[PDB]
């Protein structure tokens, strides 16, 4: 960042500096930092909407670029914007065609004792985990697949079982299922992960008392 004027301008939300650099074809607009991050990743991380807009306007291809480091492999500006709950930035990226299918597969995202979070891989899974109903709805409206599975076979339903904040997780679980509806084959609730556990069974295995009860009474009603 500090050695690159474009990355620095993005960090500083310095719209004038960005615009003057971008008009050159002097700055390589696709230059990357040490984590394989672009100026647009940097704008998103720092919650700099104006810099992100200037960059997307000037170089819309940046919307699709993943971080390339092993730690952050696959992370897109949309994933970052979702984590920051920047609704305006999420809408902007989506309006420009940002992929709702992009998978964040870098080591910091892995389901591991050492990692602080596990939010799965997909933007929708991130959105459900940070608790943004508005962002969840925006993503689904742009074609996000509620049935998408991560590398462990976990759907968003499983991933919600693994989260600490059980009260919103339950509301989010139901929000997500309201888009599943009366489909002519298996409820998403019946899809197992690679361990062979459905969300209900996973809740039991993990000692998620809130979700185990919720889901148990659910099936009895169904």
């Amino acid at each position: 960042i500090w050695e690159s004027p474009l990355l620095l301008a993005a960090k500083e939300n310095d719209v004038q500096a960005l615009s003057k650099l971008l008009k050159f074809e002097g700055c390589e607009v696709h230059q990357r930092g040490a984590m394989g991050e672009t100026a647009l990743h940097i704008a998103a991380l720092y919650d700099n909407l104006e810099a992100a807009m200037v960059l997307m306007e000037a170089a819309p291809e940046l919307v699709f670029e993943p971080m390339t480091s092993e730690l952050y492999e696959g992370q897109t500006a949309l994933h970052i914007a979702v984590i920051n709950q920047n609704v305006n930035l999420v809408r902007a990226l989506l309006a420009r065609g940002a992929s709702v299918s992009a998978r964040a597969t870098g080591s910091v995202f892995h389901y591991r004792p050492h990692n602080l979070i596990y939010y799965g891989e997909h933007p929708l899974s991130f959105a459900a985990c940070v608790g943004s109903e508005e962002i969840v709805r925006l993503l689904i409206e742009h074609g996000a697949d509620i049935r998408a599975q991560d590398s462990l076979g976990n759907t968003v339903l499983h991933i919600l079982i693994l989260q600490p904040n059980k009260t919103f997780a339950c509301q989010m679980y139901n929000l997500l299922l309201s888009y599943d509806g009366g489909d002519h084959l298996k409820s998403l609730e019946l899809v197992p992960n690679n361990q062979g556990l459905t969300p209900f069974k996973l809740a039991g295995v993990e000692g998620n008392i809130v979700m185990f009860q919720h889901l148990m009474q659910k099936r009895k009603h169904i």
